[PDB]
């Protein structure tokens, strides 16, 4: 809210994006327009992403996603409050070895979310796509931390909630920033 | 609505069960009711089960229908204005040779429908569970018709009205009774 | 409302049918009972069906003209008030020589009416649907009034109001009724 | 509601030959009324019938099923307006057997034209316009003969809503006599 | 609600009929009924109208007063609780020296009350009614009570509460009935 | 609905009890009711009792169960349609040898479902309670199908459908009733 | 949301076009201008349009793809996250050899969904209406494959999702742009 | 949405207005302002018009349509995405020559519709007056086609949707507008 | 909308307003705030007043015809679209000789609407006032249009509908502007 | 919201107004600020106003590890209420630099939520929620001094404090006297 630029603008003068809310299609379009802008900016610079974020949709967490590993900068993350659902899914994206929580963050990680109407046809269609993207998911997650996809898969059948200490040992984050 | 008893009553005192609503769990409990007090009054003589519905619960059909089959009278089925879904699964299910369409009541025949919300691994098992029901129902009335169960799976694949002399040759019913 | 029986139960011990509402499914299975039972209690009497009615579902409508056609008794319809869509189709429907509406009364014959919602597909099976339905009541209602098809087809494109004069000449009833 | 040694207090009054319409007219009014009007008649072809009316009207077809009942039947029905008969209750009021149509003293008779909606493409509203503009033509023409006045007067008196006194619905002939004390 | 017939019915039965609700269509039906069936059953004998009410419509009230001044039996009020607006002018409507009430009974007198809606020439047709039927009011409130059309005009113009003293002393009852 | 008595107070005179929607208090309380009626009717002749269920409460569901272990009379279950939740724990409590389903009943097992809105304290409390809760059940359930408790807990982790002849495998029921 | 211009205003300045929503007819008019527009200011440079979309009106859409195969300027079509339903029709638009999508985003085709009410008649011009539109789309989108249009028609018939790598088979896009 | 001014801004600076939303009063009181103020501008130069519009009010298209034949400058017409009812009166309205349609830009014109409430003659006034309006915007879109009166009627009744061709071979445009 | 200044403001500098809407308090706030401005800047000028407006507030309408009457420069009217009721009052009240329609502009005449609910005493105070405000509105259209109040009186009887010549030939207009 | 908006006037003074409930969308704001401010200059006290009744807890502590995490001190002055994540955010500015006006009263107690579905899910969320109310004791346990028993039950319950009674608990470090 406050102006100094709005303070959201004047923090990506230096390369820092804050994604503090529900991942949304709205949401997803401004971080990657934000991530496109600083790379025309800088194609050399470490750009900052603090994640503090219930998580959301799936494919607007991916455009997120696919942009962080399109571009030529760095990606640091920063789990600052909770990393939920596709938000801690964001947050294991970071450039590795750049992927940290505050010492008090929360960690989630569960499978997605879904609903299904109409004809046994159409849940079948929902239903195999739903699952193919819970593949897809536990994948990338599997090669981002480290776990195998048997692990990620148990590890995410309930909500798993992880302190940022249980984040590193995972391999969500690389290091939980101390004061 | 009318006194005579009310009417419906009237007419169950000779042996005619009136199905002219939406299959739900209090329609089925009645109709089975009806049925189960029916045989106990006599074991050998007709029921005549008239059908006007556009379809309702999968579950709360085959109560009705494991009942018409497991009681010792003939239930004979005749369809009037409309026999629907779950409805024109009932209608042929009446006793071979006993099942009617009047000449301008409407058949209609297509796969389950329903709803799934919430985890991947929740709507994997709601598709899983309407699957299963399609084939269930489809291998009943392959059974109930003589068709295969492919062409009854491609015949239902989409909503598919029949008119009584079409129901006929497909072996939904036996007859059309004419006036 | 009243008691006697309740008024059209009194009136149901004189074999006097009154279809006094819209026609949906319940009234259907009532009336078609009622026609049942009067049968049943003599199959020679004539029998008669007021009808005060602005329409409803074709097929709530066909369970009705179907038991009428099939009965051994003439039922004669009476229009008194309205008869408007399946109303006037189901007066259309009585004894022929035994159609009949008061001299102020209204008859209104049109098209049928729906709706469909889904894929390009669904709303094509829905519109043959409705197609195939408006054929099947031209054809009856020219049987029934001696009409052509192409003129039923012509005269029912729009709301089309007759009076009980011009519903005699028309061919829907056979006599209106004086004082 | 209340119950007589069984009836409720209508189906007692029932017995002997009053019908009361005391609401709106729909289907399900008219559909009662007639019905009672044709079992009241199979009950006896030749005496009178009483047709107490307090409505505020209704249905235009719902109140032409119970008018031309009552001109088909055999017995007379007399008409008599406690209260209120406005629209087309003031219509049924005008159609009870001439010589046998009343008012009390401080009942309210009103008069005024059809009323209705029409949605649509405009050869839609066409048809419902017309349709309604034919209703009202064919009610003036009935109430012209059963009160004696012409149709144009009728035609400009309900326009708008035009209430009358018991006194003044005698005066105009929607009925024949004010029923005193 | 109780069964002894109900509670109401029985006291019918001794020519006491319960005015215990708004007045509206349906309940004037109901009490002129009961007027019209305790005449025919015994035109000489008092009826007894107990009168608790908060008001209602007019019209609906005239209905009942006018059966009241027609029938030839006496009709005896007494005000319980509360006889409001049209309730307070059908406790003054009772035979004269017949008009009672409780001790602790209330009686509020007051002008009519309604709405308009449309254009200025149907305002004005609905103004000029509600006046006239004011003015058809205090005359006849004149009349039972002895008070002039002009005082009867002023003591109504806003809600005026009385007990049951100041309601005898206004004429609107003759006595208060003692223990 | 219909009349003979109503239809299920017709079955009732024979000892059958038809148990055909959701099971909560009322429900129960009326079962409990039809349970000692019969006992004290007959303290030696079978009931029947037919269970068509999507389940329910649980403590209604217990308030059956438990009046079913202590009348005397043996208790028969017969499932039709569906017996979900607490309806598939109340028909595996029949009569042992006296639990039945028709052949195209549906049977579904799964773990108790609740909520928990308060203080951290308070949350807690609930938590134990629904879980105790489960223990309880599963107990139960381990003994009346010959399945071990590690096995019951597995098997309801998630919504778990049975056809009538698992149904049978498991121990839920004894016999699959055939034509 | 920020201020850089805001951040897609900043973007178009680039040459860069953000379709990150549903197609209604605002996005379209916005779209559209941003188009004419940036033919305006140079009308042989590329334009970038990257697609993150559920869909949309067909209509809404073909203004847009109207005005890509009008203008002079090449444009690129870049999907991330999602082009479902009218996003990939428009996706596959770009000029060819320059659609694109990046790994993980998602691409979803199917037929058209609409509604239609009133007459039969009615219903019968909007089935015409869908169809012949799908037949238009299906066209198109066979110039645009290289696939059949009976491939394309069985394809849509329900929801059809592919992966990146998929879409690059059928034709959709041209490269799955790597990192 | 976006800034250069505000996207459309930018396009009015170059004679450029958009139409792209229904068509009420502020729609029409904006179309018109800026139409005046082009012509201010400069009254030789032509105007574009692009049309993607559902349709709207009667009266505000006649704002829009007596300013664009009121006013010096020709008026060129573009139809984008869909002109339907009101659009395509619009679309037609373009100075003759100057009107236009993309390839898959769809055309749709039928009748004027409405509603009426009230009295009798209060409905009267209402449907002579649709019904002028439609002999007014027949008379006129004669004028601008070439057809007769009598075939825009017949053509309008119902909804009739045509593709460019057709409405160009109709007269509705001059030219589809080619890549 | 569009920004040049909006196009308002704009046109506001060449002594034009647009009075596009329906007439309450705020447009009128906002109409004669701009009235007194333009007189404020240039008190001989002309001022150039649009009307396209269904009507409203006869006070908020008499802000701006009173504001029109006041100051110095003449005010010139010009109807495009639909002028009705009170919008047909203010086309009337342009300087005399300098009150325009286009040619398919629409006026509409018709007598005020209210509300009145309340005592009989409120519903007279209301009657009189709503019939006063129409006699006075009738007068000053008598003097502006130079038609007897009598005519006036019944020409508004009900809504009249006039095209732009029938308004020029009843004195509500001076000329229609021809192109 | 009077013209800088009056926030962002004081924000130039390196003063945060946290002037309502704690969710993800005011926690976001005060990170911005807190980093804006640290990057403006990494030495000089930033003040943090806290009138509210409390929100969410991850989002407080957001706020609460941006504050530890950052070189600058940050005050804290509870103005109206600090109440459940705003007392605790009251009791994590700088030792020393925590203060209350006279009138200001304090709130503590336990976290609040909810949980619906299986009975493993109802589950899940309890033992999430008690870890949660563990983590927040042993914080207020090291700011505070008391022990985490002590914490515990007085957080049982809607426990209100009056600044004074603030300050002998140990949740601020003085009253400010006018
Ligand atoms: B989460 O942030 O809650 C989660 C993300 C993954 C990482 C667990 N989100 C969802 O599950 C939201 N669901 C969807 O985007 C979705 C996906 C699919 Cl394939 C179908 C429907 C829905 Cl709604
Ligand atoms: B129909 O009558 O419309 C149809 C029955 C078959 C014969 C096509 N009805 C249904 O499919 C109703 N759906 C279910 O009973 C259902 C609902 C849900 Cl949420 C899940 C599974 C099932 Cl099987
Ligand atoms: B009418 O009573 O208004 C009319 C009947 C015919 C005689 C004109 N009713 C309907 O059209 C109601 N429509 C349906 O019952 C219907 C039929 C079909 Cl085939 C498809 C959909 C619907 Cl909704
Ligand atoms: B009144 O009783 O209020 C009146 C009857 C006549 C005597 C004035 N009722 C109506 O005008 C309404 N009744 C209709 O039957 C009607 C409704 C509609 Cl929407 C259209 C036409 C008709 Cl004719
Ligand atoms: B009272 O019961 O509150 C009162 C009657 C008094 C004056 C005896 N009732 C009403 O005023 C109720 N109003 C009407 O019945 C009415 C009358 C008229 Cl004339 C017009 C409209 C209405 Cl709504
Ligand atoms: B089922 O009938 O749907 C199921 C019982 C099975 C698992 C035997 N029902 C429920 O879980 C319904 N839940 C409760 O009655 C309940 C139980 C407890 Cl212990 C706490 C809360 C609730 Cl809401
Ligand atoms: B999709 O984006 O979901 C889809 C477009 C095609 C490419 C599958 N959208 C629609 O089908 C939306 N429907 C319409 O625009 C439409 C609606 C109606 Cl009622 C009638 C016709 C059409 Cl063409
Ligand atoms: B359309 O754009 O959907 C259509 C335009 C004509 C050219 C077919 N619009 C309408 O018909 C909208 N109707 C009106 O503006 C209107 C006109 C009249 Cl004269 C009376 C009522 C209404 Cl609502
Ligand atoms: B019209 O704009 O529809 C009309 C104005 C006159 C010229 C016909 N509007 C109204 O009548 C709106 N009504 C009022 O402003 C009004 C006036 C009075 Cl005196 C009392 C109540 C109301 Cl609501
Ligand atoms: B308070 O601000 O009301 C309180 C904070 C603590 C210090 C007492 N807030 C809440 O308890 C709000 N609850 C949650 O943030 C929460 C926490 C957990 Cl672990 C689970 C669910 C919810 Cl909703």
């Amino acid at each position: 809210i406050p102006t100094v630029y709005d303070i959201y603008s004047r923090l990506l003068k230096d390369r820092i994006i804050m994604l503090g809310s529900q991942i949304d299609d709205n949401v997803a379009n401004s971080i990657v327009s934000q991530l496109l802008f600083l790379q025309a900016q800088d194609s050399e610079k470490d750009i900052y992403l603090y994640i503090n974020s219930p998580g959301g949709s799936v494919t607007a967490g991916f455009a997120i996603y696919d942009t962080i590993q399109h571009i030529k900068p760095d990606v640091q993350t920063i789990c600052i409050g909770m990393a939920a659902s596709m938000g801690s899914f964001l947050l294991a994206a970071g450039a590795k070895g750049k992927r940290f929580a505050l010492p008090n963050a929360e960690v989630m990680i569960h499978q997605p979310l879904g609903g299904a109407q109409g004809q046994a046809t159409e849940i079948e269609i929902a239903a195999n796509h739903i699952l193919k993207t819970r593949e897809k998911l536990n994948r990338i997650l599997s090669e981002r931390t480290g776990q195998s996809i048997e692990k990620i898969q148990q590890d995410t059948d309930r909500d798993n909630f992880l302190t940022a200490a249980e984040a590193k040992e995972y391999g969500l984050i690389d290091e939980v920033m101390e004061p």
